């Protein structure tokens, strides 16, 4: 036994080994749109990924990464909320048991059937490991899921999950183009954060997309037959992988449009 989502392991009981999670910064929240206020002053996401280079999927046991080659300024997000140029490393969603749950970030209360978290770090730091260390050191780009039509690009993923079954197993993910995982619009909300998951680390500019991207009720099922369990233990279903919104405390949540 680690943390997980279970009853006995589950978001409830990560303060005991990281009791940031009673901290000041915790994600996700909910958004509430009659709160945030509009800045204006705010730029433009620049999200530049025509240069991605995707490597390998990876089951963890917690969700899937996909990985990317970070050791240059290839698929970088800049702009918005944040100062300097910040490296994609991987991509992983969070996502539901049933489509009425799934997301981390809810809007006004609402949750979607899941939530996509793109993991960008500050390349001012380095490396990835010191920059979760810094309080400006990850951005992560939010984009929820509603079931509805497919969305095209993500059958790739989808079509390779059968390969990453189980805890610790992963598979050559080349030539993925994450353009094919955004919506049209890149309207945004942002607010100062951490890792929503262990060990939640205060380290991240959430940057949450306001239009849902839309993915078909088979696409989401493919979700929810990955296993949490390594090979040959017993089957628990890889679903409800994600942690409930938090108390915004001492923050504001800024909108990109008016
Ligand atoms: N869900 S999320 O907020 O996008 C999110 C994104 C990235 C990580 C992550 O790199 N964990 C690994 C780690 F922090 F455990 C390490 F210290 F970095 F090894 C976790 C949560
Ligand atoms: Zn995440």
């Amino acid at each position: 036994h680690h943390w997980g989502y279970g009853k006995h392991n589950g978001p409830e009981h990560w303060h005991k080994d990281f009791p940031i999670a009673k901290g000041e910064r915790q994600s996700p929240v909910d958004i509430d749109t009659h709160t945030a206020k509009y800045d204006p002053s705010l730029k433009p996401l620049s999200v530049s990924y025509d240069q991605a280079t995707s490597l390998r999927i990876l089951n963890n046991g917690h969700a899937f990464n996909v990985e990317f080659d970070d050791s240059q300024d290839k698929a970088v997000l800049k702009g918005g909320p944040l100062d300097g140029t910040y490296r994609l490393i991987q991509f992983h969603f969070h996502w539901g048991s049933l489509d009425g749950q799934g997301s981390e970030h809810t809007v006004d209360k609402k949750k979607y059937a899941a939530e996509l978290h793109l993991v960008h770090w500050n390349t001012k730091y380095g490396d990835f490991g010191k920059a979760v260390q810094q309080p400006d050191g990850l951005a992560v780009l939010g984009i929820f899921l509603k079931v509805g039509s497919a969305k095209p690009g993500l059958q790739k993923v989808v079509d390779v999950l059968d390969s990453i079954k189980t805890k610790g197993k992963s598979a050559d993910f080349t030539n993925f183009d994450p353009r094919g995982l955004l919506p049209e619009s890149l309207d945004y909300w942002t607010y100062p954060g951490s890792l929503t998951t262990p060990p939640l680390l205060e380290c991240v500019t959430w940057i949450v997309l306001k239009e849902p991207i839309s993915v078909s009720s088979e696409q989401v099922l493919k979700f929810r037959k990955l296993n949490f369990n390594g090979e040959g233990e017993p089957e628990e279903l890889m679903v409800d992988n994600w942690r409930p919104a938090q108390p915004l405390k001492n923050r504001q949540i800024k909108a990109s449009f008016k």
